[PDB]
Order: structure tokens, then C-alpha cells, then sequence
């Protein structure tokens, strides 16, 4: 793929959080994330996939992954999503939007979902 | 094993006749197929993503989503769709999900790069 | 203004919520909502706005309103604002995604939004 | 408290999008927004509602507000609604979150609403 080399390494947030990925040719992501914030300690695994044939008009490279937020150290009964684009050059950045969803009750169902979004760049 | 591996593993098909076949890991690993109904898609899609392979037993529901590049060996649509939902198991087995779809944009056009909805997955068709 | 007539009036949602709304010839959506999930007691003001002049092809009729959860009686410091479409016909509905805001701290912001959908019915289920 | 006063007047967001507002004593929000993108030209009426009471431990105001991108110069037949929180003080601000439906066929549903976010200032961005 065009950006396995671009998006294979080490990302973090605005927040602090650190992502480490490896985008596979055939346009798999696997690594570990280290969130920040919430109900998380430590490494969880992320797998994920990407565009690994982007258009080329300067458009980015869609990709997706997902943490579920149980390891060996603890479960939040949760998992979050993260939907976005690949941007490279000078400053590249992972630009995303995320859907955190809780196990819940039906009854709690409703209230089961945030939303947010996250950059990550190359540095911090 | 994880506690519902059983129930995740198999078919799933949603509200719009798009189906999805999923094997669950014992790690959590979800590991599969999507084929889509709507849209610039054409066929069978990778798909790749993670499950609580232990959630609660308060009749909690078990948290999961999973990623799709819409990109095999016959079309790309340049996009990706997540899934974030949970997994509600018994005889009316469900998966509720909220979903983001991102395309690769310029950045002139990245305010406008991502929808949002919900898919509802049962294993019947509907 | 075209779906003035029926969006006006009383709905309801899958929930056992129900909205009231009256629609303005110039796009604006004015009424109450009554909570049935939430703390959420009583009757709450809702302002919005919809698409006054749609497409004439079968398309639904844009709209949005918000909700802030203060009324006399409670407080729950937060906001929800639903993006929809109003579809006419036998079976109309309005169709709604939303997001729910609660006020926090700059060290909360991150999960201050929760999002959801509702299906909105002239009828009670 | 009441953050009538440092709510209500003229907001930029990162796109260099402008929104002219009046909080009102009662929980009202009232006044314009004109796009810098999309199918939009000039002002459109905006309504939304603010937590006229905020609780007193450094959280935020929660509020929301609609524009249906309907005026005399364009319709676009959609709407979009923002949800967030104004936080005062030095760096004043609102974060908000949106979501931007248009009206479709039911064909076309599953692709009806887009989803970002914009943070608006009082200092118009570069
Ligand atoms: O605690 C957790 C699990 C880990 C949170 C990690 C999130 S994922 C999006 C964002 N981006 C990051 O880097 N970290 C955060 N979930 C949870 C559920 C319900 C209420 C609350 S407070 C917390
Ligand atoms: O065409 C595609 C890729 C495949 C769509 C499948 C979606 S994924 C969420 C939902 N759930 C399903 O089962 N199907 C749909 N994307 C795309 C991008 C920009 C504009 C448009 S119209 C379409
Ligand atoms: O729940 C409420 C107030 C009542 C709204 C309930 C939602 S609004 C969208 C949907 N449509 C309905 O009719 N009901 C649901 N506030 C609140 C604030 C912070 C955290 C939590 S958990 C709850
Ligand atoms: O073009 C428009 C109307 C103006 C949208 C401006 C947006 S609202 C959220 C964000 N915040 C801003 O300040 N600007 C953007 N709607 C529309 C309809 C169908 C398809 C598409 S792509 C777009």
C-alpha cells in the first residue's frame, strides 16, 4: 500500500494517548493503543483496516480501527471505534472521528454511545 | 473460550439485506466478511475488529465494533465504515450498532468526509 | 410553507417520549417535549427549524431542534439536539439522529456527547 | 451563572464560518450563521436553546442550536444542528458537536446525515 510506510509507527493524540500500528500491503492494521483517559491501563489491541490504494489527488487515506477495552489489567465493557483519514507530507496526521459504546442493560441502551474525535500526528 | 464467541460467530444480516459473516476469537478477535447492499460496493469486503470476550453477567449487553475498508480485488470506494455497537444474544439475538463512514478527502472537502448512522444486525433475514 | 400542515402537531417516539410542535410558515419549529428516559421530568421547551420549500421528487423534509434539559422543576445541565428528516404519507415519521451534550469540565470534555437515533410516529405504539 | 452576556455575540469557527447569537434570559439562542462551505450563500435564520443555570464547579454551559440551509438566495434541504458546551473565561469558547441531514429518498436514508465538529471563538481565524 502507498502510506503502509506513512502509517506504520508510533501516533499520538491531543491528549496524550499513543497508538502503534503496523499497516500491513493488503491494508490491515494491527497494534496496541494507550489511552489517556477513562477506564484504561496500559496496552490494548487494535486491529483495523485502510485504504491501501488511495486516490491520488492529494486526497487522504481512509481507514478505521478498533480497540475493545479489555487486556490482562482490566474490562470496561467497552469498545471504541475510530473512523477517519490518513493525511501525509510535512505534518502528517490521522484525522478521526470515534464512537465509544458501552454493554448495557436495554434499558440503558439509549444513553450506551459517545461520540468525539481525536488528531493524531507523528509528535508529541 | 470467550463467553459469547458462540453467539457472535455466524451470519448477520441487517436492516438494509447487507450481511455479514463473523468469526469470534477467544481473544476477543472478530475476524470476517461484509457484503454491503447499498452503495459503491461490490461483493465481499475484509472486515476486522474486537469484542469483550468477558462482559458482564448483569444481562449486559457485550461491547464490540469492527472496521471495513471498502476495498477488494474488484472495486474501491476509497472509504472505510466502523461499527461501534453491542452484542445482545437469546432467541431475538441482536447486534445494535452506530456506524462512521469516512471517505479520503482533500482538506478543502474533509468537513464533509464522514456520515453517520445505525445498523441493526439479526441473524434472519428481515 | 409545504410540510407545515404535517409536521404540525403531537408525536411520538419508540420510548413513550412525546414532542409537540407547531410549524412555522417561515421554517421555524416551536413546542415542548416530554421526556419518557433521562433525568428528564416533564415538559421541556423545544426551538428548531425545517426545510420549508422541499424537493418535489419523494425527498423528506429536513429539520433539527434542540432541547436544554432546564424547565422549573429540574436541571440536568445538558442539551440534546436531534437532526432529522420528516417523511409525510400514510405512515409518516420523523427520523432523527442525535447528540446529547452535557456541560463538564475541560478533564470530562472528551465524554460529554452521547449520540443515538429516535423514529418519531403520529401514533402511539 | 448566566452566560447571557458572554454567549450572546459574534462567533468564528475554524472554517471561518460565522454565527451571530443573543442568548436570552429564558434558555432562547436566536440570531444568523453564515457558512464558509457547501451550498450556502449569506445568512440563515438559526434557533437554539442554553442551560440558562450551569452548575457552579468549572463545567461548561451545555447548549444547541439548528440552521435549516434554507434562505432567499439558496435551499439545500438539509439542516444541520450543533450540540456543545460554552466555556468562559480567557480562551473563551463553544465546542460543539453536528450532525447535517438533508432530505432524501428512502432510498438514499442510510446516507442522509454527516457528522463533525467546530470550535467556535470570538477572534475571527486566520
Ligand atoms: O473508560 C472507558 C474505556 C477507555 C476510554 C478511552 C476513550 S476512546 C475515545 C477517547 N480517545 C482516547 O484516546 N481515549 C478515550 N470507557 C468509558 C465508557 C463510558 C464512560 C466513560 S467515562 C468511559
Ligand atoms: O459506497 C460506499 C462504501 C460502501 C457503503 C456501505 C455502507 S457502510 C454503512 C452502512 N451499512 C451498510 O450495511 N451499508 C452502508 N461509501 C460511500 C461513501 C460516500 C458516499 C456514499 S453514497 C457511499
Ligand atoms: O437524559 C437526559 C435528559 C433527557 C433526554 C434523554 C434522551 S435525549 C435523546 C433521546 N430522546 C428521548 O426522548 N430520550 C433520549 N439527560 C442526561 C444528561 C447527562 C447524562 C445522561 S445519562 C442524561
Ligand atoms: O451545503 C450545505 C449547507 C451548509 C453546510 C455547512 C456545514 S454545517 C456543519 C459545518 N460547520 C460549518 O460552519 N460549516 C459546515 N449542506 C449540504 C447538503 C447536502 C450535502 C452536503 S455535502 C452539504
Amino acid at each position: 500500500g502507498r502510506d503502509q510506510a506513512g502509517i506504520t509507527g508510533t501516533w499520538y493524540n491531543q491528549l496524550g494517548s499513543t497508538f502503534i500500528v503496523t499497516a500491513g500491503a493488503d491494508g490491515a492494521l494491527t497494534g496496541t493503543y494507550e489511552s489517556a483517559v477513562g477506564n484504561a491501563e496500559s496496552r490494548y489491541v487494535l486491529t483495523g483496516r485502510y485504504d491501501s490504494a488511495p486516490a491520488t489527488d492529494g486526497s487522504g487515506t481512509a481507514l478505521g480501527w478498533t480497540v475493545a477495552w479489555k487486556n490482562n489489567y482490566r474490562n470496561a465493557h467497552s469498545a471504541t471505534t475510530w473512523s477517519g483519514q490518513y493525511v501525509g507530507g510535512a505534518e502528517a496526521r490521522i484525522n478521526t472521528q470515534w464512537l465509544l459504546t458501552s454493554g448495557t442493560t436495554e434499558a440503558n441502551a439509549w444513553w450506551s454511545t459517545l461520540v468525539g474525535h481525536d488528531t493524531f500526528t507523528k509528535v508529541k
